[PDB]
């Protein structure tokens, strides 16, 4: 039986079922319909997010992103390992969902890897926890599942016939500074059509930070800081990056150094804007 | 100006720029993470491949490879003439990029680095096409460039302490007797830890072809023919050895073929694993 640990993380179901519906999806664009502020450069965005998907929710995203249309790129901006049970999203999850904090990208993905590989060898898996089991520290009520498949997020994304693009950012968390750089190289090193379907675990933290992100990278020049982070909050599931003090105090240190490394990156933006040719980690040293 | 016959080919700049990323690097390793099939025998492969990189996609390789890990073997696949011209790949390209085509490996060689000298003692090279632009046959509107540096791959590779081999495989064609020969000689002639990276020029077919003719080597006793070539085909960029009509139908005949070798060639490993001891050229004789 798990205990949260990251010596014995648990097994928690984030899919009610495999057929569960996507419920924070939504698209950049759409703030020009809702936002009463500055919409400049928003309107065009190819961008749209969620929480991690069930396996049918995949099928409603690329249903989605076929009618608003070039390349689609998943963007996957968990660190923590996270897959498939019988199409059901799956995380191991330790407290506060660090299982893979402080890790290099290549070992996140080959510890991720071995344990799925690992769930998929038995057929029987024990304690898989829902989300309210494992919140209430219910550890030992999880249920045993028969194994039909195991799959990684690569599996359906490579069937919709999407590129997989992943970005290891711990839950709660600023990107670091390497996958800062990650993301400014890939949105650089694809064309400007590109469509980008950004997701993280509940679609609300991390998502909205690299939705901003998108948007001051390409608007910091004509936007203010402030409507930039007003506007991105503005379309369900109204994720304020402004806030930081929320469900959970203990992570309001986390909130307040996310937004103010969204500070330093609204400034490298616009400066990029202006000329500036450098990487995020080459302008943070000259300038934070 | 060129006009891509082999009396007047063109040069062609295969990298963007000197700092362009490797867009398709992957190991064959992963496959046992993303197949739904046999992956007997593949998560243990010391095997990644790409396309020809730029100057800086020698270093993202390096650094790839560094992670993942004894020696490190670049398996240059190409018959082709080809270098670098300021970091940026090129090529010597005539129709189907077949320069080389009918030539001993050692002229091929020769006419490269001719080729490359001939380049290097010039301050300003003229007539540089993109591959759009040779596509579209704009052979006039080439950029001529001040030369810094016109380079042979081995600097790039033995400035990372890499070891260089070539493979003279025509484009899209199979590999000739020879050439599996000495690809068999190579893979048994180093210890079994070698670290091996296959590029061809777009690191699909030649490339793809390699992989799964290492896979046979060492499992096609264990593993269907047609499962090895749908593994290898599981992974990024999807290249199905199967599939003979591809975007240029003048070439079918060879992919045809290609496929045609791959079905002798996995009988040979299967055999050589069962106690055949002779080579391919041998077996070829006896059962061909
Ligand atoms: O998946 P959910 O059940 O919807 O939970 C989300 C999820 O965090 P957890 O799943 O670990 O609880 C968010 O993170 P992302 O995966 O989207 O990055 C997190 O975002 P923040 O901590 O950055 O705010 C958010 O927290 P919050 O509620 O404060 O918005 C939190 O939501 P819930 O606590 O309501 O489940
Ligand atoms: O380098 P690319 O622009 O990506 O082009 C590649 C490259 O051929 P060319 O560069 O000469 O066009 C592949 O050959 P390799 O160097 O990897 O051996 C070739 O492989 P095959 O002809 O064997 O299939 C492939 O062809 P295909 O598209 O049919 O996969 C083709 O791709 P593109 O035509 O899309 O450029």
């Amino acid at each position: 039986v798990c205990d949260s640990t990251i010596e014995n993380p648990c097994i928690v179901q984030d899919s009610k079922t495999q057929f569960s519906p996507v419920i924070r999806y939504r698209e950049v664009a759409s703030i020009a319909d809702v936002y009463g502020g500055n919409i400049t450069g928003i309107n065009k965005f190819h961008l749209s997010g969620s929480e991690q998907p069930s396996e049918k929710g995949w099928e409603a995203i690329a249903e989605s992103i076929s009618r608003k249309m070039k390349k689609v790129i998943v963007l996957d901006l968990r660190q923590e390992s996270h897959g498939y049970l019988n199409g059901r999203a799956i995380t191991l999850v330790s407290v506060y969902n660090w299982i893979n904090l402080g890790k290099s990208n290549s070992q996140s993905t080959l510890d991720q890897e071995n344990w799925l590989t690992g769930l998929r060898s038995r057929k029987i898996v024990n304690g898989v926890l829902t989300v309210p089991q494992y919140v209430a520290k219910q550890y030992s009520q999880g249920k045993s599942m028969v194994v039909s498949t195991v799959k990684n997020e690569e599996y359906y994304v490579y069937k919709k016939g999407f590129d997989y693009y992943r970005i290891f950012i711990s839950d709660h968390r600023a990107p670091l500074d390497s996958e800062v750089d990650a993301l400014v190289a890939l949105i650089k090193n694809n064309p400007e059509d590109t469509w980008y379907h950004v997701h993280s675990r509940g679609g609300k933290g991390r998502t909205t930070t690299v939705f901003a992100m998108f948007d001051m990278l390409k608007n910091a020049d004509k936007v203010s800081f402030e409507e930039i982070i007003a506007r991105q909050a503005s379309i369900p599931p109204f994720y304020n990056l402004m806030v930081t003090n929320r469900e959970i105090p203990e992570l309001t240190p986390y909130y307040e150094q996310r937004l103010q490394f969204l500070i330093h990156f609204y400034e490298f933006a616009r400066q990029s804007l202006m000329g500036y040719s450098g990487t995020w980690s080459e302008w943070k040293k000259l300038n934070i």
